């Protein structure tokens, strides 16, 4: 398992522009386009990410192709000064967690996350899984969540076979 496998399991996959968990327009593997209530302007933003006029609707090399970039990025905004003392002290288990959650939530929602944060950097696990629990995300799209808490906890892929 590795982390664009362990993505595709979390966000699937949609070639067609769809709303995501938040009503937020869509498409890919999770490749957020607005958070705009119009649809003219999710289809713009697909056609200017893709470099085609789309009309909405995407191939799967397409797909593929902004989920490695997304990825990329993700990992970059890892390396920030905030995130990446955490994410170095991290296992590869682990690292893929966070990248996840980074992945699902923007630097701006891992934000909140300082004292769980806190808590993975001194790996106290247990602690840190009680701690992440206590959160809006956990509640809204508690078994994605989940499977993300229990990567941090254990540092194995068992929540995902």
């Amino acid at each position: 398992m590795n982390i664009f496998e362990m993505l595709r399991i979390d966000e699937g996959l949609r070639l067609k522009i769809y709303k995501d968990t938040e009503g937020y327009y869509t498409i890919g593997i999770g490749h957020l386009l607005t958070k705009s209530p119009s649809l003219n302007a999710a289809k713009s933003e697909l056609d200017k990410a893709i470099g085609r006029n789309t009309n909405g609707v995407i191939t799967k090399d397409e797909a593929e192709k902004l989920f490695n970039q997304d990825v990329d990025a993700v990992r970059g905004i890892l390396r920030n000064a905030k995130l990446k003392p955490v994410y170095d002290s991290l296992d590869a288990v682990r690292r893929a967690a966070l990248i996840n959650m980074v992945f699902q939530m923007g630097e701006t929602g891992v934000a909140g996350f300082t004292n769980s944060l806190r808590m993975l950097q001194q790996k106290r696990w247990d602690e840190a899984a009680v701690n992440l629990a206590k959160s809006r995300w956990y509640n809204q799209t508690p078994n994605r969540a989940k499977r993300v808490i229990t990567t941090f906890r254990t540092g194995t892929w068992d929540a995902y076979k």
